[PDB]
């Protein structure tokens, strides 16, 4: 219906509004872009699925996402990538994990103070009724 293409078309426009405000912050620089084969050969064989905050924006675009819950998915694959590739005690792969725990942990808090519960389940019935 009209209802439900208006309903998703809100779920882009607070989607794009969390991933700007999570991509103008510092501290996520390192998740605003993909891994350049250049700087990283390895990286492609280790990450089977490499995600960033540009592919995010370019998937709402799309229409990939119809609800919250796949959205931070992808959150938390920037997440756990960052995790698995950068394992070791030096200071420069802790840097990159307190950065990737504090990117997961702010969307959620974003999200858990301004997505209504009743919005979240509106979209999830259009979803499972497709
Ligand atoms: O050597 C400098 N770089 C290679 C990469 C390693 C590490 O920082 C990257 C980008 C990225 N993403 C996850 N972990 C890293 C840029
Ligand atoms: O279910 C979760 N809630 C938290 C709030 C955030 C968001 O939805 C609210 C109420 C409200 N008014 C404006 N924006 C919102 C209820």
């Amino acid at each position: 219906s009209m209802q439900e293409e208006d309903t998703f078309r809100e779920l882009r426009i607070f989607l794009r509004n969390v991933t700007h405000r999570l991509a103008i912050d510092k501290r996520f620089r390192v998740f605003t872009k993909p891994v350049d084969p250049d700087e990283v050969p390895d990286y492609r064989t280790v990450i089977k699925e490499p995600m960033d905050l540009s592919s995010v924006i370019s998937k709402i675009d799309l229409h990939k996402y119809l609800t919250v819950k796949d959205y931070l998915r992808d959150i938390d694959l920037i997440c756990s990538n960052a995790l698995e590739y950068n394992p070791d005690r030096d200071p420069g792969d802790r840097l990159i994990r307190h950065r990737a725990c504090a990117l997961r942990d702010t969307a959620y808090a974003i999200i858990k103070e301004e997505l209504d519960e009743d919005f979240e389940q509106l979209c999830e019935e259009i979803q499972e009724s497709r």
